[PDB]
């Protein structure tokens, strides 16, 4: 059984940080493969990760046990993946001052057997993990911590038709090219029930086209999570999520959440653009073709001809 350790410093206080891994809502945030995570077992608990998992997106549950006084966070993968035998870790949050944290991350593992050149392949994947885990920490949550980058809305429609309907429509992104008049093609990949690869060619206002991927989660027929993975100059971070709640109608809505990329604002909005004009650009084109695409899912969830 063998046990590793990494570290990193980070410029948030140690409570903070603490909370974002603590609370799964957030890792979508500070871990760029996360897609969505939600409860198996509430209590300890168990947890529902969705991630990309470099090409391949999958799920996963691990356990995990909290620790809030001491900030510390003890996880466990459920179903191992020969040649690992077993699979755990700790989060340990410390304070070194009152802005800025230590944020320490353990693992356990142990090879099937003890297999000797399966257990030194698990060591060099636990630690290129590890080392990549902690670098996106520090860069997204000094990012996400701050909330001139960070922003998230949402708009809404109602519609009068079963939530299965407006949820279908959405959900059947195969076609779009068809109902959307901005999607002149897509290529939606399911390689498993609820998790899609969404692929697809749009044209923008200003005649830019543009070729797309999303990772989305759904779940039958309330809510569909999903990130993108191929990010634009302006965006670091770009996550949304559509709700679709029945009513004693169904109220419809998509939320975004965007961090911001201000190396790039003044590339490609040119000089004198702020962070305050790139928070509009990006959140009226986003908001632009959701409103687009509710409009559309009303009028197609409406019809009884």
């Amino acid at each position: 059984m063998r046990e590793a350790e990494h570290d990193i410093l980070v410029d948030a206080p140690a409570d903070e940080v603490y909370r974002l891994v603590a609370e799964v809502a957030n890792w979508p945030r500070i871990f760029p493969p996360t897609v969505f995570v939600d409860h198996v077992e509430r209590g300890t608990e168990r947890i529902r990760i969705w991630a990309t998992a470099n090409g391949e997106p999958k799920n996963w549950t691990s356990r995990r046990e909290l620790d809030p006084a001491a900030r510390r966070i003890s996880f466990h993968q459920e179903v191992s993946t020969p040649p690992v035998a077993e699979m755990s870790g700790t989060w340990i949050v410390e304070p070194v001052s009152a802005a800025t944290a230590k944020v320490r991350l353990l693992h356990a593992y142990r090879a099937v057997g003890d297999d000797p050149g399966g257990l030194a392949w698990i060591d060099r994947a636990v630690d290129t993990n590890s080392r990549s885990e902690l670098a996106a920490l520090k860069h997204n949550v000094e990012l996400v911590t701050n909330p001139e980058l960070t922003f998230s809305f949402t708009d809404t429609v109602r519609i009068d038709a079963p939530a299965k309907d407006v949820y279908d429509f959405v959900d059947q992104a195969a076609l779009w090219a068809e109902r959307l008049p901005h999607v002149s093609s897509v290529d939606l990949r399911e390689p498993s029930p609820g998790l899609q690869v969404l692929r697809m060619d749009t044209r923008a206002k200003d005649g830019s086209v543009h070729t797309t991927e999303s990772v989305r989660v759904c779940f039958p027929h309330h809510r569909i999570v999903y990130k993108q993975t191929t990010l634009p100059a302006l965006m670091t971070l770009h996550t949304g999520r559509w709700d679709f709640a029945e009513e004693p109608g169904t109220t419809a809505s998509s939320e975004h959440t965007v961090v911001l990329n201000t190396a790039n604002i003044a590339k490609v909005l040119g000089a004198g653009a702020g962070v305050a004009e790139a928070r509009e650009f990006v959140r009226t084109a986003l908001s632009t073709n959701s409103r687009a695409t509710l409009g559309f899912a009303k009028d197609h969830a409406e019809a009884r001809p």
